[PDB]
């Protein structure tokens, strides 16, 4: 995976600088765009590692591709395949929804979740699932990444918990209540991932303050069936949903009804 910082031309931050510290840039060697993120310095260098050796671990047509990293000598990078149309939540926000239709938003959910069933079988945990985290290529191809987007982020959409930012209208409640975070609550975390789909990018549990969100999940309070929704995918983010991980689908079955679906 290693390979040389002369291969590499560093351009621009990628996003506005809404990745932080991602560049994109060109691997001269192919005349090929990728993005590269970068290490400050911050002694951030121990996550920055496993990082690396977790996305040497894994490889599926659905989850952002490592190419290569540089990490012999500081800076230290890691390098991607660079995806055209960006993030899927603002992908969803700006798409002409005459190309992006019912069968398209079907398309992205299965993707996602073949991704999923994938990281699920190799014993991974995402853990902040979202739009977000997804980038969109050329025919609606969609892959899962994860950006590390906690401490960048601008806004109310991650909030602090002992030094931890969490989004929370993302979170499963075993997770808001015991720090307990499993495969099962990236199903949950899926589930609201569905909403934002069908609903083309619109911001979960609308207005509902961050501080009731446990207490109305509790209550057994869930966000409505969007408008154009198929009773089935909400049938499945319901599940998604269910408050005991357990009862909660694996991405397995997730994927095989997302299959049977895309007719
Ligand atoms: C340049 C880079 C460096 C690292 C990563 N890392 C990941 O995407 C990733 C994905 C899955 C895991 C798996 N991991 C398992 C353990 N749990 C806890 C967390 C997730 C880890 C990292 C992506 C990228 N890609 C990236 N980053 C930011 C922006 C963009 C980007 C933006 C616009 C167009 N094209 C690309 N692309």
């Amino acid at each position: 995976w290693e390979m040389e910082r002369t291969d590499i031309t560093m351009k621009h931050k990628l996003g506005g600088g809404q990745y932080g510290e991602v560049y994109e840039g060109v691997w001269k060697k192919y005349s090929l765009t990728v993005a590269v993120k970068t290490l400050k310095d911050t002694m951030e260098v121990e996550e920055f590692l496993k990082e690396a050796a977790v996305m040497k671990e894994i490889k599926h047509p659905n989850l952002v591709q490592l190419l290569g990293v540089c990490t012999r000598e500081p800076p230290f990078y890691i390098i991607t395949e660079f995806m055209t149309y960006g993030n899927l939540l603002d992908y969803l926000r700006e798409c002409n929804r005459q190309e992006v239709n019912a069968v398209v938003l079907l398309y992205m959910a299965t993707q996602i979740s073949s991704a999923m069933e994938y990281l699920e079988k190799k014993n991974f945990i995402h853990r902040d699932l979202a739009a977000r985290n997804c980038l969109v290529g050329e025919n609606h191809l969609v892959k899962v990444a994860d950006f590390g987007l906690s401490r960048l982020m601008t806004g109310d959409t991650y909030t602090a918990h002992a030094g931890a930012k969490f989004p929370i209208k993302w979170t499963a409640p075993e997770s808001l209540a015991y720090n307990k975070f499993s495969i099962k609550s990236d199903v949950w975390a899926f589930g609201v991932l569905l909403w934002e789909i069908a609903t083309y990018g619109m911001s979960p549990y609308p207005g509902i303050d961050l501080s009731q969100v446990y207490e109305l999940l509790e209550k057994d309070y869930r966000m409505e069936r969007p408008e154009g929704c198929p009773e089935k995918v909400y049938e499945l983010m319901r599940a998604c949903w269910q408050w005991n991980p357990s009862d909660r689908p694996s991405f397995a079955e997730i994927h095989q009804a997302f299959e049977t679906m895309f007719q």
